[PDB]
């Protein structure tokens, strides 16, 4: 049944979940991957069809920006990603994973469940700000609304996106900055967690939600501990136009790097 699957996705964590899809079936979503394999490459919007998505509601039954992504795949990938997670489990900049095997139709399909991710990832934000189209900007509007950058009526303005007709949009974009900067800090933790665990892998923007956690260990190979290496060449470089558009480092002008504290004299 699709309800017992929901109960297992809830797990030991006290979570109230509602299915973003329907009937223990994968939810298909148009996302913004940064991919490179033997056949395809590039920073493009693909259509992912490998994850069952559930949305959490806080009591009072309001839907919040926290999702349980229950990607199902082959068993060897399940075991390998379970081991890589058990190596990287203790890092705080790692999404919470739950590994189980659920009898879907007549077979025990192995599912991995990433808990309390956001709706969009850092790749979606970077793509929305790097491939901007004012006629088709719905992920940028949703990202700005869901993180209290604006009030969802700010887009009723004629040219809200224009930098020279509405300079106030800068003030809106800077409201993402502290959310971006924390993500950066999370990366520096995750890299460390790889380096001390001996895990080699490429860091991509689509494996990090807007909170900052990391959840994709499929193409991570482990070496001797203390000598791993994260490849962050494409991660940081694609992010660079966003680190000044959102003014991510404005918290560095304050004493003790706290936005509430006064500026450094
Ligand atoms: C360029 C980068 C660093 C260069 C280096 O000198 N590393 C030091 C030695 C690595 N070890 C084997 C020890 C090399 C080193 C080994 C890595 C690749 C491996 O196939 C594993 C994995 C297979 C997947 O299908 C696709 C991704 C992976 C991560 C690959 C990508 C990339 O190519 C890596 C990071
Ligand atoms: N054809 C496929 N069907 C299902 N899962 C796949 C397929 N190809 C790759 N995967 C898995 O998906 C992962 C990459 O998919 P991705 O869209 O990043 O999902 P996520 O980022 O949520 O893990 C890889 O680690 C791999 O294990
Ligand atoms: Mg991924």
């Amino acid at each position: 049944d699709a309800q017992s699957f929901l109960n297992r996705v809830c797990g030991v964590s006290a979570a109230r979940l509602t299915p973003c899809g329907t009937g223990t079936s994968t939810d298909v979503v148009y996302r913004a991957f940064d991919i490179y394999n033997d056949k395809v490459a590039g920073f493009a919007k693909f259509l992912k069809t490998n994850c069952c998505r559930f949305q959490e509601k806080d009591e009072d039954d309001n839907l919040i920006d926290s999702y349980f992504v229950v990607k199902r795949h082959t068993f060897s990938n399940y075991q390998h990603e379970e081991t890589i997670y058990n190596l990287l489990k203790d890092c705080p900049a790692v999404a919470k994973h739950d590994f189980f095997k659920f009898r879907i139709d007549g077979d025990m399909v192995p599912h991995i469940s990433r808990q309390r991710l956001t709706k969009y990832t850092m790749a979606d934000l970077v793509y929305a700000l790097r491939h901007f189209d004012e006629g088709n900007c719905d992920t940028l509007k949703e990202i700005l609304v869901t993180y209290n950058c604006c009030d969802d009526d700010y887009f009723n303005k004629k040219d809200w996106y224009d930098f020279v007709e509405n300079p106030d949009i800068l003030r809106v974009y800077a409201n993402l900055g502290e959310r971006v900067r924390q993500a950066l800090l999370k990366t520096v933790q995750f890299c460390d967690a790889m380096r001390n665990a001996g895990i080699v892998g490429v860091l991509t923007l689509d494996n990090q939600d807007l909170n900052g956690n990391w959840y994709d260990f499929g193409d991570f190979i482990q070496t001797t501990p203390g000598s791993g290496v994260p490849v962050v060449d494409s991660y940081y470089s694609l992010l660079m136009p966003i680190l000044t558009l959102t003014r991510a480092l404005t918290a560095e002008s304050h004493v003790d790097t706290d936005l509430t504290k006064p500026y450094i004299k």
